[PDB]
């Protein structure tokens, strides 16, 4: 009958695009329910531009605070809206603050639930994010799984297969709708050619990252060293969260100092893709970037302990080095000899249209 | 270091007590933080007076609303006092919208949640006690299960093994603590004469039963029809929801016109385990009054499709017959001739010490 889309965060405005883009094409009634769990321009406005989608139904203005504050806002708000609007399934995506307050709020109003990117994990259920994505699994009518891992992964923890379709990941598609229209576009090659040949591109904003000072403290040393060893250039896109604490712990002016780092606002999605394209290779603790690095054939350093995305370190595209320096240079050593060449195996890039004709028909 | 207890209504006070009783044992520093979910003196005061436990450090004030507003304040207000007391377990009771709230705040604020009757399924995950319990569940690092079947559950979607231990239901060590209490004190059977030698005893407040107008004129037809085939009289204790719904729907009127039902305001632990004891058949969609009739060798009938203590089914000491008439008609005939012997699958009544000693050593 309707179908509401909630979403709070850059990568979930990017990765539900694709299923936007779908539900477009039908006669289906649909809207957005943005938290606004993200706010700053470059963080969410650049993405609703750029990736030309329509304006948020409603906007519920929760913004940061810590998880109990700000789920526990989430949650009466989101509340309020459903209960007006009464849509029959409630779309979510991914593993934020923001998808478990929508799935919460939706199942004790028995409302279906359909989870998009489920089954995924780390099995470091000590992050939010994962007890965030095993929590909502756990109340999701429809588990949207991007692999065989994911589903198996789901069918583990008891959960029945009749709800589990495994139809790739909407990243794909948003890789594939957007790539050549970045290529294509002469404002974003400027961009491209303002700030860039040879470079790392490094993003780094996870909570156990950044939000631990020897942690982050580390990783740095980690960045300088590897300029030193290897003499690269290194482009980072800096996450605000990580902005905050880099200042915090007095670390941001040892950056801005280096001067083989070029520190960039975070950018927008096609000028973000033209980056990774480029790069020799990608430094990140992001999950969405090790799966473009993945899809772009540019190889892969991920600066965590694990990662819930492990197809990309089985095909060969990605390595796990955590916090540790010595990881990182050898790691840096065996990627920069990598042959380009690996399996995808997050699908052909058409997840979205497929998720929507299976609410569809249920 | 440091305990925190978070507790909301009366199954909950009552199950937590001989927890309580075992920590006042002992040297460890813990404190209760009340949500008032429940707050009528008949629902709140009344336990934590006939139980004789201490004050809550900490009352919370939420009380009543829909399941979003509810549980989000709770969120809100759980975490503010967390965050200033800093336990490092929580410890949380059963599957109440407290329960939930608890358990996800600690776990995001990375404090270890210790779950006290964890891994009952009815799996009618539609439920609202079905889906606190298993999110609950997934988020615990102490997971005490009163069963075998329960901690098979818990293997079953794939929970560790060593998080689990089978401690049985704190409910016997309160049946078994103050059943004798109750029977030696002279204002507990003063209370008894006046109220009641052959009666059924009554309580409904599920949320599917009493919220949904035919559900319960059902059941209240059904009720009608055993007082006059069988020629009983029942005695109502009445929640306080059912009594609001009963009000809504025009049926408590026609509860209170028959001159068979003896309608109660609910009432103190003693006085109920009483009204239990001495019932020739209990009736009822409570989870503790199922465990309690199990235990007080008493015939239970449930009043639901399936129930999350399938035991008490498998010993035969208690029938489902739902909303449906004539299987409730055919169950009172089963059970007025049925041997009150059965086996106790619920332990021996030391399952609070065991939990204490558990947490303890870690
Ligand atoms: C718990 C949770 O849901 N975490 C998600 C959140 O992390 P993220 O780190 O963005 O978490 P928050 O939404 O809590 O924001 C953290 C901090 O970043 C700053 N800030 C945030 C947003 C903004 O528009 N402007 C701003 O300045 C604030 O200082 C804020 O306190 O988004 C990331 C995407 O980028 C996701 O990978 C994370 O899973
Ligand atoms: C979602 C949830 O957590 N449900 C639990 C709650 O149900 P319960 O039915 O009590 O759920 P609520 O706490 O939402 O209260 C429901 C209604 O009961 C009335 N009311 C409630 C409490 C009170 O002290 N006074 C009062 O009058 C109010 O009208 C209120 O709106 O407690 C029961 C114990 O009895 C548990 O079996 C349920 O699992
Ligand atoms: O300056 C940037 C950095 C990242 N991204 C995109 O952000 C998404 C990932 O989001 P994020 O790293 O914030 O969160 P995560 O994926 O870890 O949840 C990816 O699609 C990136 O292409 C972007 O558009 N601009
Ligand atoms: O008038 C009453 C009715 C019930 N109880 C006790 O309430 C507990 C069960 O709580 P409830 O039925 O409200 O909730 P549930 O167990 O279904 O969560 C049991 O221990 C009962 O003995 C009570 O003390 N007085």
């Amino acid at each position: 009958m309707k179908l509401s889309i909630i979403l709070g965060t850059r990568p979930e405005i990017i990765k539900l695009s694709p299923i936007i883009r779908a539900l477009e094409k039908t006669n289906i009634d649909w809207h957005i329910i943005h938290t606004n769990q993200h706010y700053s321009e470059n963080m969410d406005k650049i993405f609703f531009e750029e990736l030309n989608l329509p304006n948020p139904k409603y906007n519920l203005n929760i913004g940061s605070g810590t998880h109990g504050e700000q789920t526990g806002k989430m949650l009466i708000e989101i509340e309020k809206v459903l209960l007006k609007e009464k849509p029959d399934v409630v779309v979510v995506q991914g593993d934020t603050n923001t998808v478990l307050a929508g799935a919460l709020v939706a199942s004790k109003l028995k409302i279906d639930v359909a989870h998009v990117e489920a089954g995924l994990r780390s099995f470091d259920r000590n992050m939010p994010e994962e007890i965030n994505r095993v929590l909502t699994d756990h109340i999701s009518s429809y588990l949207f799984a991007p692999t065989e891992i994911a589903k198996n992964n789901l069918l583990r923890e008891g959960i029945e297969e009749n709800k589990i379709f495994v139809v790739g990941n909407t990243i794909v598609d948003a890789t594939l709708q957007n790539l050549k229209i970045a290529e294509k576009n002469e404002n974003v090659r400027a961009f491209f050619n303002s700030v860039v040949d040879d470079y790392f591109l490094l993003t780094l904003h996870r909570a156990e990252n950044v939000d631990n000072k020897e942690r982050l403290k580390n990783i740095v040393e980690g960045i300088f060293e590897i300029i030193e060893i290897y003499d690269k250039a290194i482009i980072f896109s800096i996450h605000p969260r990580t902005k905050k604490r880099l200042k915090e712990f007095n670390l941001f002016d040892k950056l801005k100092s280096n001067k083989k780092i070029k520190i960039i606002e975070p950018v927008g999605y096609l000028e973000f893709l033209m980056l990774e394209k480029n790069a020799e290779l990608i430094l990140t603790d992001s999950g969405g970037v090790q799966e473009e690095a993945c899809i772009l054939k540019v190889p892969c350093i991920t600066l965590r302990d694990n990662t819930e995305r492990p197809e990309t370190v089985e095909v060969g595209a990605n390595i796990l080095v955590g916090d540790n320096k010595e990881k990182l240079i050898k790691a840096v050593e065996i990627m920069l000899n990598k042959k380009r060449n690996w399996k995808n195996p997050f699908g052909n890039g058409k997840s979205g249209e497929r998720i929507v004709r299976i609410l569809t028909y249920g």
